[PDB]
């Protein structure tokens, strides 16, 4: 199933598109998560909100500004807080002359653009806004109630973290970049491209991560030493031919207007969008997940970092385990190419 661990994409129908939970239990089935990240293209008849021309009264309350540093497919990004600013003021830099998407004729081109001039003309990316663009009534693939067991945490022990239990909203432009990355605690994630330009992804197979971990760990010594997972800065910046070099095994994919993406526990994932856009994006989790919470190297240097306990998930859902856990035996290898078991159903 799905042995060079590639990108599928996947349409499901309205009756399919209903069951959120069990339609991520049908792509593992299929070997989806083999890849670390998946395409889902919804029923033509779905829309999650009328119109989006309403929107301005909307502020982008830290809009950061991405400098980045390096050379040899190799980069640092550091993100600069700037003033609030409306939708309006983002799209008119966007579509600025110095500030908006180049001509190009394939993606290849677009592609070879962004690795050549990332380091210039600093981009602003709007980014972690709270807020969700779907209207009340929607209940199919509802960034803001996917109702899957992270609920867990807010439900069961009252804490709310946001972007992670909550809505973010992302407002691109030409050349922003997400670095390389696994979501916090390992989750799923969950990306909605509302609108605008589409959204490039580059992924390495969960199965690979280690090997990612490793060559980013050799080219920044000092960032290794200062944490235990510098990558969860989300300021790494690692270019295809990079990892074609070192052997890292990857993929790419294309996020277009009105498509989800999901990313998987371990997959490390990172890109940049093509121009004006807006996306929502939150975490998530299945069964399989608890493995990989229970087992997630989290940033050691700086605090009040994502951590989420993982007491009350061993105990509901592993409880033959929760002894061994708790006295730290437990010892479970994960196996990246197994589905989670709620895909039983289809296997
Ligand atoms: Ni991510
Ligand atoms: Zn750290």
């Amino acid at each position: 199933l799905n042995p060079s661990a590639r990108i599928m994409t996947f349409y499901p129908t309205m009756e399919e598109f209903r069951n959120f939970s069990r339609y991520i239990a049908y792509i593992e089935s299929q070997g989806a998560h083999r890849a670390g990240l998946a395409k889902v293209v919804p029923p033509k008849e779905w829309k999650p909100r009328a119109s989006y021309d309403d929107i301005d009264d909307l502020v982008i309350p830290a809009p950061i500004q991405q400098l980045v540093t390096g050379q040899s497919g190799l980069f640092t990004q550091y993100n600069i807080q700037k003033k609030a600013m409306t939708v309006r003021e983002f799209r008119k830099i966007a579509n600025s002359d110095k500030y908006c998407t180049p001509r190009y004729s394939e993606f290849e081109e677009l592609e070879r653009k962004y690795w050549k001039n990332l380091t210039f003309n600093p981009p602003i990316y709007g980014a972690d806004v709270n807020g969700t663009l779907y209207e009340k009534h929607v209940d199919e693939w509802n960034i803001g109630r996917l109702r899957t067991i992270l609920d867990l945490v807010e439900k069961e022990s009252g804490i709310t973290i946001e972007g992670v239990n909550t809505p973010y909203l992302y407002f691109g432009m030409w050349k922003t970049s997400f670095a390389w990355h696994t979501e916090d605690m390992d989750l799923y994630s969950i990306n909605y491209l509302h609108f605008g330009e589409p959204k490039s992804w580059y992924s390495v197979p969960p199965e690979h991560g280690k090997r990612l971990e490793r060559l980013a760990k050799g080219f920044f010594p000092g960032s290794a030493q200062s944490c235990e997972a510098f990558l969860r800065h989300k300021m790494t910046l690692i270019s295809p031919l990079m990892l074609k070099k070192y052997g890292i095994p990857f993929d790419k994919v294309t996020q277009e207007a009105g498509e989800f993406m999901i990313t998987f526990p371990y997959g490390y994932h990172a890109g940049f969008n093509h121009g004006f856009n807006c996306a929502e994006s939150t975490n998530f989790a299945t069964r399989r997940w608890i493995e990989y919470g229970k087992q997630a190297v989290l940033c050691s240097c700086r605090k009040d970092m994502v951590k989420i306990s993982m007491d009350v998930f061993v105990r509901k859902f592993q409880p033959e385990r929760y002894r061994l856990w708790k006295e730290g035996k437990d010892n479970t290898v994960i196996d990246h190419t197994l589905p989670t078991p709620e895909a039983a159903e289809f296997l």
